[PDB]
């Protein structure tokens, strides 16, 4: 018996953990999969030497964690098998395909990640705010006030991710690319480092957040932490919460032990869902919320109707370019170069701190010392230079993020590699929906996951567009696009920023939702959700910032109302 | 100041921490890399809950942690830049190749890996013993001492493994392939299980061994073993191991703290180092043994002249098959079927204990499960099977090793696919080198390896192409090539076996050898080396096993001479 | 649909197709060779530029079709070589080779 | 098809793709040498590879 049980230690999870673990609360914790971070519990990944050093190698880490969602039955033909080798006669239901998934609307891009610290121990930490056009109201009618508290949420869920916009300031490629930028779009859009949730240690050293950072994971009490308590669960996967006949409390929470098989009944005070968008709705249906099986509108559920529907995922389009010529050499405009590189003649320098030098005296120093260290080298930016990091955010005018950057996710240098990826906004649909098979089970004998998605048509689909387009004018002012990294749209739901899952409103029936602005579940005096599922609205920047905002104001909700028990 | 120092944290290292902890000498172990496999430290990363059930995922795991030891300079034209983006004139140095490197003449496939337990932690667990042929003596002239002291050896390196040979006996796949095999060649070959260092914990759970297996990591003294003293420390680059002016001991190893940055001088009487073939040799050319820099038989080094000479990589062949209709079909011979699949009347049965059946009871009653509880699917072979894992040994009339099985490095069942792996001898040859230059380094700093490698172009490479025609045979009695992987060459060094770098011998002029059977290094005192850069033969077979047993002599040596300190 | 622009080359000096002294083609005729880069200024930036309106207007019409996103294509497919005879009132003032009339 | 046919590429410049996946038994250079009726004269880095 606890006072709040968590199911999921993402960065979600955390943050509930580090509010109610700090305020006294006996806290439980339970995730499905297993520590595997090092010693600091629900780390980053990419937080070792090696990966730094390496950096290349990541995207292995990101594609061994994320399992596929919902994969429709293969009808690829093979004719080439010999004669003797056996095949069926029909495109049978294999290799874990979903026979209720309708391969033409579905997104083949969704996966989850099941391992403590959830996606956060993958993820590129960036966490821009929404403005107010992708913003959730908290306050009605009074747009000062919500202002207010989302400011004031913002800035603690920044604290607890240790955002910052000044990590890449010394980096040549970045203020390249900024500077560019910014001159060319002449005042129309402002440029700025990606916000991101992380901090440098050394020149060729980040240490990128995770949930690790918001709540460090480890037992309580303990030495650090004498009057709190904590326990973390790993490997046990949460199958239900209770409901009373009332449908106005959670009485337990159903779990099975994965590495002794047993199951077990888990009671507390307060039950929070933080399994991620897909999970926390299967975990939702699963427990007798909104409806199993393929929708009937013939017969309405009638607990949380909206649950599962709404959906939203963001388009995404992506390319690569190779910096321009022009960008090369202004890197060395102020130098004065007499010779032929490697031979005895050759000689760059610069005079220090001239008022006429296009960049400070740091920038001609590492680009001078570069030249003439490294005479072999055609390029005058230095070897171990950071990445560039840069965004233009969401505006009416252009309604979706960007990223100007370098992403784990050979001919060519790499210094001269830029990766662009711009962000639509979803309008929520009633039609777009993740529902749960009432017959066909996952491999944690939950029901299966399955989509029905399309892009709405309308403003979704002439903003995806529009956004496309605007990727391939801008990036042209940088370079142009890489061989085999040429502008596409990526696989539907490949961006793993679905949201609306289970949404967030004033008023359930008229705001079409799940949860109140308290994140707490319409009835419910009890349960509450947190993650990208509650946010309701289109939205194109990343979302994991505001969904702990929300989270941290749940919190707040549940310290005003729940009285810890004594130590 | 310790007893002994250990560099490196593989399975080999492990090996030596295991006997120097338990007979009660202070040890410290460094590793470059980091704890990241959990709360068992330097375990293998494919036990978890999720990888069992995803076992397609592990493949990123391992191609996440092998990172190439010499990648040469690319030279692929890329002509469909735009004319804005920057292009050099030349193919030059560029994303950390190696100018040293002759791209015709390398192990391109060869890497490593940086964690703490090694490439224990990704591996595939096979663990063969070798026979007399591909074997190096450790008894002259006494060929039955031989045997008995590497069956005391074999025996306990298996234990410390916990190599088994039953761990997949209730796989009906498994069986299947292993009897037909039997059956095709009735007195020619033998079939058996892969020995594997794995324990299952249930039909769908397999604990597959480790570094961690041998020696758990944890710092000593502690509750469970309050009379040993053990440190590991992660994130430690070992650079250098001092040799006196005499050539005579080792007076300190030179270590460098990535977190910290600082460099730090560690004593110790006995040094150990088991950091793998490659940095093993690299850590001992840049403390002044062998010749740093493109060989020079014009100016043979004086300390150790065969260290980095006479390697060895073992030639791999690679191919998948599909099932054979008669195989498939034999797995269902005993069931009686009335009824078409899905009708009311549908009926799979058979007869427990006729003696007309061909498969035994338990076969029989997975088949009829499966037929009947998933009528849908065609095939008689259970959703939870585990896979085969088959082997005929290295034989002097099939001078290679073979794996018939299923590793984790669409549109077909994946029942029905079986893996085939027959790995060739090398003989060693002085020409075939890893050396170090003396103007490039690695991402750490230290001299950057490069091989210059042929297969030897006489009995290596004939039995090489006929160890291909081998498996060509042998895979179609089973069934016919999978479509996407036909039989191939692997790329070299992708095998990852190399030995003979610092390679093992009774006489170091005689046998052109680096260490004696003690694992010692000729003229020195207190300097092991661990690992298959010990192996100075010619083997196909797995070669970690023999490594370890040759680690356990050495140790027994260790033990001899030298003396822990009090506590 | 099949969208193809096409960019306008400066012509300049450096820009040359020669043949080997001692290399042959398949019909014993020396071996041309190219020594070709597009020209820097006007023409690589109307080069790009043209991309940019590719994409641009092609967005009216639909979306790429995967597979076959916009690029540029390797130099010379395209097979539209002009200028390695070139016409000029003056063979000096005009570096050229052959007159209004074709005439060398 | 028909337009593939007939298009013979002007100057193709010397090969540098590595093939180590050959079994050890069959004949290798040493070299990238000239083959294949590649043009030697041909810096791969400034030519019009599509001429045909
Ligand atoms: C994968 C990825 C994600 C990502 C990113 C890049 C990649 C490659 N870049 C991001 C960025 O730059 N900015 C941003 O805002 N988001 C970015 N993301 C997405 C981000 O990682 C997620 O939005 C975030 O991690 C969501 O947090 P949340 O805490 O809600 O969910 P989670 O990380 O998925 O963790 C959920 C956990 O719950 C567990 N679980 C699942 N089901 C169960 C059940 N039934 N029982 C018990 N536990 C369960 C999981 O195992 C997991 O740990
Ligand atoms: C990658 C791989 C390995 C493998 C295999 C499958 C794959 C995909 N399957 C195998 C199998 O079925 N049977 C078998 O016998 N071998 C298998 N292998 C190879 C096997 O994993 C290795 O042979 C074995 O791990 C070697 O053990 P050893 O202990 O000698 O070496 P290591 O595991 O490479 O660990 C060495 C460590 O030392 C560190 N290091 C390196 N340099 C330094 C320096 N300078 N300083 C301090 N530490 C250093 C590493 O970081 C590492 O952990
Ligand atoms: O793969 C798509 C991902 O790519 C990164 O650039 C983003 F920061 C993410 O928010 C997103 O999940
Ligand atoms: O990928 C090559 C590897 O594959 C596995 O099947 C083996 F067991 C190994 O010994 C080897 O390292
Ligand atoms: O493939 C390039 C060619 O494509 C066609 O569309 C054009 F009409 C041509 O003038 C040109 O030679």
């Amino acid at each position: 018996k606890y006072d709040v049980v968590i199911v999921g230690s993402g960065p979600i999870g955390c943050t509930y953990a580090r509010e109610l673990v700090g305020a006294g609360y006996k806290v439980a914790m339970f995730d499905i999969g297993e520590i595997d971070s090092g010693l600091k519990i629900g780390a980053h990944k990419k937080n070792t030497v090696e990966y730094q050093k390496n950096i290349d190698k990541f995207v292995n880490v990101i594609q061994g964690q994320l399992m596929s969602v919902s994969v429709p039955v293969n009808t690829l033909v093979v004719d080439t098998l010999s004669p003797t080798s056996w095949q069926a006669s029909t495109f049978f239901v294999r290799n874990g395909s979903n026979p209720e998934q309708d391969p033409l609307r579905n997104l083949s891009g969704q996966a989850v990640t099941r391992v403590v610290g959830g996606m956060s121990t993958h993820w590129t930490c960036a966490t821009p705010r929404f403005d107010r056009e992708q913003r959730p109201l908290l306050v009605k009618d009074d747009a000062d006030a919500d202002d207010a508290e989302w400011d004031r949420l913002y800035t603690k869920a920044e604290s607890y991710f240790q955002t910052g916009t000044d990590q890449f300031k010394e980096s040549i490629r970045h203020n390249l690319v900024l500077n560019k930028l910014t001159e060319e779009y002449k005042g129309q859009r402002d440029f700025q480092q990606i916000p991101l949730a992380a901090t440098r240690r050394s020149p060729t050293f980040v240490e990128w957040s995770s949930a690790n950072t918001v709540f460090d994971l480890q037992n309580r009490p303990n030495t650090d932490a004498p009057e709190e308590r904590f326990n973390l669960f790993p490997a046990v996967a949460c199958e239900r919460v209770v409901r009373n006949a009332l449908n106005s409390e959670i009485e337990s929470l159903h779990i099975h032990d994965l590495i002794s098989g047993d199951r077990f009944e888990i009671k507390a005070d307060v039950y929070v869902l933080t399994a991620g968008a897909v999970h926390n709705t299967q975990l939702l249906v699963n427990s007798g919320f909104g409806q199993l099986g393929r929708p009937n509108p013939a017969n309405p559920p009638e607990l949380l109707p909206s649950l599962g529907s709404y959906i939203t995922e963001q388009s995404l389009v992506f390319c690569q370019t190779v910096m321009s010529t022009e960008l090369i050499d202004s890197v060395k405009s102020d130098m004065t170069i007499r010779g032929t590189p490697g031979e005895l003649t050759y000689s760059v320098t610069y005079t220090p701190g001239a008022s006429t030098n296009k960049h400070p005296d740091w920038w001609n120093e590492k680009v001078k010392n570069h030249m003439m260290q490294h005479q072999e080298d055609p390029l005058p930016i230095p070897f171990e230079d950071p990445e560039p990091q840069v965004t233009t955010l969401f505006q009416p005018s252009h309604p979706w993020h960007t990223q100007i950057h370098r992403d784990a996710n050979q001919s060519i240098d790499s210094r001269l590699i830029v990766d662009w990826r711009f962000f639509g906004r979803t309008e929520p649909k009633e039609e777009n929906k993740l529902w749960f098979s009432d017959k066909i089970t996952d491999a944690y004998n939950m029901p299966q996951p399955t989509f029905d998605f399309r892009f709405p048509a309308g403003r979704t689909s002439k903003e995806a567009e529009d956004m496309m387009t605007d990727m391939c004018v801008m990036s042209a002012k940088i370079g142009g696009f890489l061989p085999g990294s040429l502008p596409q749209f990526m696989e539907p739901g490949l961006v793993l920023h679905l949201g609306g899952t289970h949404r967030m409103g004033f008023d359930e029936k008229e705001d079409n939702c799940c949860v109140n602005t308290d994140s707490r579940v319409f009835g419910f005096k009890n349960l509450f959700l947190g993650g990208c599922g509650n946010i309701p609205t289109a939205y194109g920047a990343n979302p994991t910032l505001t969904a702990m905002s929300l989270a941290i104001k749940s919190c707040e909700y549940i310290k005003q109302n729940f009285t810890p028990s004594p130590f």
